[PDB]
């Protein structure tokens, strides 16, 4: 199939080109399919790419145009002026504005097909979306088409929607191309700086949560929330999905999933992002959520992460038990059997269950990876799918079996429906993976574990201490060990409001650290440590964030350059009162007192661009690597997007801006 027309290189400043002779009446069938690569000047106001439109007075709503805004929401409108039809196609955060200070060069297309009535919008190699609407136009239903521009569209003889920048290549054609040939079409250099994709190895159309570690051998790993039903924190079914790089974050790994249940099977699901149906949730898988990596003195790797039984939300979770017993002064992890009202047994010695009446061994065992054995044999239930088809989400028993595990909420002998922390290790520097360990209850036996904060742990210079950042909802929770991972004990600082205190750690001088985290005020908070963590400051904050009150994570990082001659750290945040938006990366210089002079600072993208969470690395060549979430997620707008996590690279002199 060939265009109807192609043109190149068509640079604008808002007024547009006419087209009309080289397009007039050339769309036979009404059907379409046109793909633009181009690059914005200015991101500012509501831009077409291109207008097709009735253009006399009167016929104002009568036209077919793809627009992109200045938060990089791709759209596109089919309206007509006498049937009263108004079809507003789209999907917010699509798009790319300017990377180190360069417009970025983005490919989208749109596809309207009569026989399905559906719209389909793509973005550097992504459907963004595909839509179906009952008042369906292709440009033949629309009475009176008269005018065909470039970078506008033509509302009763005035120029509507004026682009700023340069079409590099746009082709119109008269039928709708297929899915395949369009994302092939629309692929360029933004969509290699995906590592994880819409059902790639790990199955998942969604993800959140990045995290970024470089390992003292030189390998860059990543970590990240596989989110199967939409990008809901809870309840959904999340796995633990990684991926490394060998060669300075040039290539990386096909996915894997290195923490995950399998109570649901881990697939690609379309989750509905209408107003009402965005809120819906599977009824729970089993889940990991929010992971953290550090890397030992002795070069092994350590990851945890957050462990949540089936049908159990952070909101939900019990905060009255911890969900161990102390027996003979030892913690066994307890479990309630089905039809008992009392958690009467326990996980002792060898994974073997006992019965805390008697004290004797049951004929039941659990495994390394929490699978119930019954005299020595696997007890087995059947694992759930989801499905649509294409409108009412069922779950189903699926036909795999797999083992009985203590985390399901079909298991013969449960777990405290609240939140645990596990963590496994590698000593191939994450090529494979121990079984994982649940934490012993570090807060106490009558109160929930801590909810990890998402990004590194660190090892303090001074003592070895390893230092593992968590959070309660009221205090911060520091996790430590001082014996190189063996044991862990924690330091409980209570805060001066219910913080969701996710925090990461720097190392100013020897022994003195300073934790930064989320509020739940607007403000990031800084509490100081001069005695490698054991006692704490009360907060300070930085003077030149300013945020909602709901808050985001943040990553902050040592640096193992000096900059201007000082010790350096590198900060990223959203930094915004609109929203999760705003990205900016911030240079400190650690001053001779240890405070911090904070002298530079980069925006990541345009202001009214969506920035959540985020990663950041020093990649083994002293560049910097960032991982992060390019849209608003906590924007009840922006839930369930496909391809919105990307990472990029900066060279230090890149982020030494603004001073
Ligand atoms: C993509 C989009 O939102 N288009 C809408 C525009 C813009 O909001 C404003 O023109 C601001 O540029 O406003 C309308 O009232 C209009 O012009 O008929 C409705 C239309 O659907």
């Amino acid at each position: 199939e060939t265009p109807v027309l192609e043109k190149n290189n068509v640079t604008l400043t808002g007024g547009g080109e006419n087209v009309t002779k080289e397009l007039k009446d050339k769309f036979t069938s009404g059907d379409f399919t046109v793909v633009i690569k181009y690059n914005q000047s200015s991101e500012k106001g509501l831009q077409a790419l291109f207008g097709i439109s009735n253009s006399k007075p009167g016929q104002q709503n009568s036209y077919v145009d793809v627009f992109l805004r200045d938060n990089g929401e791709l759209g596109m409108e089919a309206r007509d002026t006498s049937s009263n039809k108004n079809n507003l196609v789209s999907r917010p955060a699509s798009v790319w504005g300017k990377y180190k200070q360069e417009a970025v060069t983005n490919t989208v297309a749109v596809v309207a097909d009569s026989v399905k009535k559906t719209y389909s919008l793509y973005a550097n190699g992504t459907k963004v979306v595909e839509k179906k609407v009952d008042n369906f136009l292709n440009i033949k239903d629309i009475k009176g088409i008269d005018y065909y521009m470039l970078g506008g569209v033509k509302r009763a003889g005035k120029t509507a929607f004026g682009f700023n920048g340069t079409l590099e290549n746009i082709k119109f054609f008269n039928s709708a191309l297929d899915e395949e040939t369009v994302k092939k079409m629309t692929t360029n250099a933004v969509t290699g700086h995906l590592i994880y994709t819409a059902n790639d190895t790990t199955g998942s159309n969604y993800f959140r949560i990045p995290v970024l570690y470089t390992f003292s051998n030189g390998r860059v790993f990543s970590s990240i929330d596989a989110r199967y039903g939409g990008t809901h924190d809870f309840l959904n079914k999340i796995n633990i999905a990684t991926s490394y790089s060998d060669d300075n974050g040039k290539t990386w790994t096909k996915p894997k999933l290195t923490l995950a249940f399998d109570d649901f099977a881990p697939v690609p699901l379309e989750w509905p992002r209408e107003v009402g149906g965005r809120d819906l949730q599977i009824s729970g898988g089993a889940t990991y959520i929010d992971s953290v990596i550090v890397e030992k003195k002795n070069k092994q790797v350590l990851m945890f992460a957050d462990v949540m039984p089936a049908g159990v939300s952070f909101r939900e979770a019990t905060r009255k038990d911890s969900g161990y017993k102390q027996i003979d002064g030892n913690y066994y992890l307890k479990l309630r059997k089905q039809g008992d009202t009392d958690y009467n047994y326990t996980i002792r010695e060898n994974g073997t269950v006992y019965d805390d009446r008697t004290n004797r061994p049951t004929e039941f065992s659990v495994d390394k990876n929490f699978g119930i054995k019954q005299n020595g044999n696997y007890l087995t239930v059947e694992q759930y799918s989801v499905s649509f088809e294409n409108n009412k989400k069922t779950e189903y028993r699926n036909g795999t079996k797999v083992h009985m595990n203590i985390f399901y909420k079909d298991a013969l002998f449960k777990v405290v429906p609240t939140n645990y922390i596990a963590y496994i290790s590698s000593n191939d520097h994450g090529e494979s993976w121990s079984a994982p360990t649940l934490l012993p209850p570090i807060m106490g036996l009558n109160r929930n574990a801590p909810y990890l904060g998402p990004g590194r742990g660190i090892i303090e210079s001074s003592t070895g201490r390893i230092l593992i950042p968590s959070y309660t909802g009221k205090e911060s929770a520091f996790i430590y060990s001082d014996d190189n991972g063996a044991s862990w004990k924690v330091k409980v600082v209570p805060l001066p409001s219910s913080w969701s205190a996710e925090a990461q750690f720097v190392e100013l001088s020897p022994g003195v650290i300073q934790a930064y985290m989320r509020t739940n005020n607007g403000k990031i908070a800084y509490l100081t440590s001069k005695d490698a963590g054991t006692t704490w400051s009360a907060p300070e904050y930085l003077k030149f964030v300013s945020n909602p009150s709901y808050g985001t994570q943040l990553s902050i990082i040592n640096y193992s350059q000096l900059i201007d001659g000082k010790k350096a750290v590198i900060l990223s945040t959203p930094n915004s009162t609109n929203g999760r938006k705003h990205g900016q990366i911030w240079i400190g210089l650690i001053n001779d007192d240890n405070t911090i002079d904070w002298r530079y600072h980069h925006d990541v993208d345009y202001s009214n661009y969506g920035y959540s969470y985020s990663t950041l690395t020093e990649l083994p060549n002293h560049e910097i690597g960032l991982m992060f979430e390019k849209f608003d997620s906590w924007s009840r707008n922006e839930l369930h997007m496909k391809n919105v996590v990307p990472y990029i690279t900066f060279k230090i002199e890149d982020l030494k801006k603004n001073l």
